[PDB]
């Protein structure tokens, strides 16, 4: 039947209908998909894996809603950013393993879309035949929890990955380089202060230079992030994704 297509936004864009990559691209395929934008998901730049985590919880209970409701229909998924992360934690902890929440319905996932996606896989990468360079084979997501295997499974995937877009772009040699562990930790961060998980308590266990820099750095960091999340800026950014390539994917 009438296959699905869950989708959900990158940092900053907090509406499941809103303008962005992947929703903008369920809205190029509605008449071969139904479209299930996933909400509850605040798609916040910090602290953002609380916002990781409220969107992976959707996008676990819609895809079981959506696929329990039609035995027949087949699915797809779509995330850009944040997004991507979401939809990479979804696959790899809930599909893909054999007592995951939802490896039932791994037979009907079909195909899988992540632009500028932090748990890249290394050296799976696709162009967006658009003005920037993929993403050089050496290169990964900077999250140690990342994607693996991924062309030993039936469905097929599409990672579109610009050089420039580093968190989606690390250097497998520069893993534990200071400013990519401090961006690390921004990303997989409760908040700045307060329990186990915060930067702070985070910043101690890594040690290596003064606390001071190292809360500077993640000041820096979080600004940033925050800038690309709420803040009008051109459109050819290496961030950015031309869509259409993903569009003629899921056209098959």
């Amino acid at each position: 039947s009438k296959p699905w297509l869950f989708t959900v936004h990158g940092t900053g864009q907090p509406d499941p209908l809103g303008p962005g990559l992947p929703a903008d691209t369920a809205r190029d395929v509605l008449d071969i998909y139904r479209w299930q934008p996933i909400g509850n998901y605040p798609a916040a730049a910090f602290p953002m894996w609380p916002s990781v985590e409220k969107g992976v919880a959707e996008l676990i209970l819609q895809i079981e809603l959506k696929l329990d409701a039609d035995p027949y229909a087949d699915f797809a998924m779509a995330g850009y950013s944040q997004g991507a992360i979401v939809v990479g934690q979804v696959l790899k902890h809930h599909i893909l393993p054999p007592t995951g929440r939802l490896h039932r319905f791994l037979h009907r996932l079909k195909k899988v879309i992540f632009w500028g996606n932090p748990m890249r896989q290394k050296g799976f990468a696709h162009s967006d035949e658009w003005i920037h360079p993929v993403a050089a084979p050496d290169t990964l997501g900077i999250l140690e929890d990342r994607l693996e295997n991924l062309e030993q499974y039936g469905f097929e995937v599409r990672d579109y990955a610009h050089d420039g877009d580093m968190y989606a772009s690390i250097k497998e040699d520069d893993l534990h380089e200071y400013e990519v562990a401090i961006g690390r930790i921004v990303m997989k961060a409760s908040g700045f202060i307060g329990g186990r998980d915060s930067v702070v308590a985070q910043l101690i266990e890594l040690g290596q230079r003064p606390i001071t820099e190292g809360i500077a750095l993640a000041g820096a960091i979080i600004d940033a992030l925050t800038f690309f999340a709420r803040s009008r800026m051109g459109d050819k950014w290496p961030h950015l994704y031309n869509r259409y390539p993903a569009v003629e994917f899921l056209r098959q």
